[PDB]
């Protein structure tokens, strides 16, 4: 019964309506999204999907209950501007785009109508197969109700919990680039399957299907994640000595310079938006 | 319909027993235990579960029709010149043991009676969650349906597929040892979330969350993992910029030297063994 | 207590710093009277001789009058000295010895063999210990050999219990005890001096900074083995989002400061069995 | 045989150090865990949980710590400290000595605080460390300017209770965070490690995490029981040859000596930044 | 305007080599798609899948694959060889030219093999890559004992025509296989690096990933095009204190030469072994 509408018709608009859709939260013709790029493969393939397309971004506003802003940072503070007198009580505005404040986004919507109600969210691409991570933190007009429905409408996805505001530069650097990190530890793994002797399908099959089942284990376990990897490696075995190889190369301290370094881009990226 | 033993009732035989019981294939009374220390967690475990317990592994062989060997390699041989008298023609042996071949149970066994039915089989403890990654090759002796009934029966708690019994030492650097690396990794990438702010319980459930769902995007995507990066690292972005730090620690080759040292290790340990 | 009124006599060949350290251990628990230890050494003019002799230990440089008193009988000497001192007093041992060989690697059964040619029933057990047995603090294990009885197996554990922790393993663990227990005190001391330099990098006093470091050490030891929880669930315990600990805890990730510490376990590991294997 | 009667302890915060602490001093006998309250934002917290099975009074209310308390111990984050400071500054009394326990907080900032509601408070800063509640905590205070002389002397007191604790200048407790304030974590990493380099080569994980922690609780107590250099130890350990000393090297080749001072020194400096980034 | 007229090709396996030869020869036009014939043991392979629709003709039977074939490329891995040598060795036939592409298996196995059969067989031992699927492929071959004057010169005319190809002594293959044979998988790596690098600084990934293949080609074709010492190309591109002797500095810093000549080394090493762990 409700509306939604995307501002970018990208890979996070996709994945959130392909997400959405596949939940059965939302039927896909409840959802309109517009981009600039009106002929990319994201916005063809939400038509397959019935999402309707449009290239003019006032006509998803004029749609919408709830509207995504699935753009880059640096173009928010312009589509803004631009559709900021387009907005009504009834909206509530969820930026998506990385880094921008909850501060900027109220502070340009309110020369337009004074109590814009706007949520920062944080997600990522597993949305597309609703195992998604995802936060978000309520703006200065949000209701409860708000919060409630961004909270119900995003866990169909995924993960999803409430943070204050400032923990959300943290998490882009662990759950928002987390799959790309996920993406390249399997590349890897694959090619370590591949020296060894394994066809290519299937070390790609094998080290994914590892990974998403270790996940989950930790995710069902309450234990710690050391006392799992005590759990798992035997006495002289094959384990332990791989995993003393990835302590020879630091393997913890990459993945932990991984975070900070996203971290700090996406402070880097809101500072340089101001 | 089936009757299924486990000779040693450690981390592996739990996490079978409890993956098959949970994934309804077979009931916990058609299922009988034994180990050495007989007052163990996971055998108290399996207690609770409705495993069948016992201190006599000749008690486990006289139940059961498929019958696990979960032990470690050294005991293996051990194990059969003990039990080696008690096989029959309805058994079909499922050695799990890291490195033990086909071969040295197929002679051990072949000086009781002279068709031994043998199944080499990797496998992991996301079983438990019904997300393991399993492999097995049927030895000399294995009947058609034997291979068919062992895949039925470990595709119910994850991915199953037959190889080689030559492709079974990389196997296990990859997904054997697999979810250890993963457990490091989420480990880690808490560490990195914690540094950035982040709490604790917040920063492990979000980067579980992410490996899950990253995993799971691979598994259900045609495409190379090259690409989901490519897709998911913005220009400029934060993404991108954690990926370069990875590179710069050649993150990739520790995985790839973990892989290949646990192979190598599980080929020690079968060379070892002779 | 009861090893106290069991009045035994113990014997160490060799007299370095394993034997004063136990001697030392034993005395300060009250199970042993000093003069009822006697050592031995083919060199009188080492400092830990000194220590001994002024704790009351009976000195001696002919092993067979150690062995002659003792009921118990520590090898305390290098492993490749092991062989010349079975050589050598083998003759001496008798059905009612126990002897204990605490020489790095040295496996039982060379042990047994040396001696099953003079009584055929030597009653071995080999242990693996180390100093800090002086603050009954000890960590120590023991296997028992072909000849020991049931009630040699205990009367080592109460011993050795007595200067600290203490329990059986099978022989085939004791080599990796001895890279992790056995030379994991000069880990800790080397790591102790290192913080001791960072204290005063950053201002502390030397003895303070000394003090402070120990102390630590001490305290998160005591916490993990009083808990029932993994190290990393006490790490995790201490370490505050954004705060102090975890800068320091990455930059010691950077340096796979996991990785050195396991690199020491594995190669005193691999130096164990290189001196028995040199042994043959 | 200590005990105090008449004292009445307060934690603002109900996190790690409130629990460790008051579990601590309830197991030295020298405070009643009724004679304890403990207050916190988030009353589903594991160590809020725990507070309340020792029989440690809760209350999500601060001010009703600070009224029922004679000392009372400021356990949460740097930041929060400033607006914990304004909601109770009016309810400070004569009779309180306020303990800082957060990290890099400075006596000045606290005294500032408060002195805009009642002049002379009553200020300790104190760094101490999770084993206290194994009664060998390392503890080091600093008092402030209206701390009289039985004000430190009665907190040392206490804070010896729970393990080691002297008075420092307070110019030193931003390094001493950095050694014994951190100091258990080095420890617990450094536990695992061990473990993971017994159970490499053969023991099982039990037992390779009871020795290492036994090796580290020995060796510790062998320094701080000797007059000798650590290095004098150390060479004690190691015969010639032998498999110590062949492990030493590769310690000295990691740098291994160098990461140690690496850690003190940026949680020594981490601790000046979060006292400089709140002022 | 080339042609074999009277030639029929088979292929031995129907995986990556099979595929890129057969593709680069009918692009070429020297050979028709029905004239080709190939053999895979399954049936359900991404390019025995693709070869269908080229129109090469399939069978399951490796025996079929030699009885229609002149020309026998041996497009399996080298454990494969001798039990593939096995199976029609029976078949081979005067008029047979048998090419191995296996990696580092020697002529002197596959003659000794087949010779067991009928004496004098006709061997091209060759090392290719999969650019001749854009005819740019880089391929060397050795002639073996039996192999008349005209059989080499019918095999560097045919892959002559889907890119680079001279002849040379046997015991450059190994390495010749770590250059160019393996070369094609390091100018991947360094492609999806320099996107990376394109995309970190701002570029998209589309464009990123052309301009750096489009940068890798035209240097290439400069290098081959010009007389001149590669260090003289790579001098010109460096203006004094600009950007491409800062960015080169980098990768100086890095040992970037060494770890292409590591490359090479490793991949000539390895094809020694796999021949040597066959015999
Ligand atoms: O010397 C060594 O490296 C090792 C490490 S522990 C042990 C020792 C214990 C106590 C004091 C001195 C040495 C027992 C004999 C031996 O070889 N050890
Ligand atoms: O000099 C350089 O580092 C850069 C790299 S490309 C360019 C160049 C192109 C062609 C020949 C020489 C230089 C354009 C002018 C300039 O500054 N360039």
């Amino acid at each position: 019964s409700m509306s939604v509408g995307f501002i970018g018709a990208g890979q996070l608009a996709f994945a959130l309506a392909k997400g959405f859709t596949a939940a059965g939260v939302l039927a896909a013709h409840k959802i309109m999204a517009s981009s600039p790029d009106m002929d990319l493969a994201t916005v063809s393939a939400l038509r397959k999907m019935g999402v309707k397309l449009t290239p003019h971004n006032k006509e998803t506003v004029q749609h919408s209950d709830v509207l995504f802003l699935a753009v880059k940072p640096h173009i928010i503070p312009f589509i803004l501007d631009e559709i900021g007198a387009d907005i009504e009580d009834r909206h509530i505005v969820v930026s998506c785009a990385a880094g921008v404040t909850i501060s900027s986004i109220e502070k340009k919507l309110s020369a337009f109508r004074p109590a814009p109600r706007v949520i920062r969210c944080m997600t990522n691409t597993p949305v597309v197969v609703r195992e998604g991570a995802t936060v978000y933190a309520t703006g200065t007009h949000a209701q409860v109700e708000d919060g409630r429905l961004m909270e119900q409408l995003l866990s169909s996805v995924g993960f999803c919990t409430e943070v204050e505001e400032d923990l959300i530069d943290a998490v882009t650097g662990l759950s928002g680039s987390g799959p790309a990190y996920a993406f390249t530890a399997l590349d890897a793994l694959a090619d370590g399957g591949v020296k060894m002797g394994l066809p290519r399908r299937l070390a790609v099959r094998l080290g994914a299907q590892a990974l998403l089942g270790a996940a989950k284990m930790l995710l069902h376990s309450e234990q710690h994640p050391g006392q799992l990897k005590d759990n798992v490696s035997s006495p002289g075995g094959a384990t332990i000595h791989a995993l003393h190889v990835l302590e020879s190369g630091g393997f913890r301290s990459l993945l932990i310079n991984a975070v900070e370094a996203s971290c700090i881009r996406t402070r880097e990226l809101q500072s340089m938006a101001d």
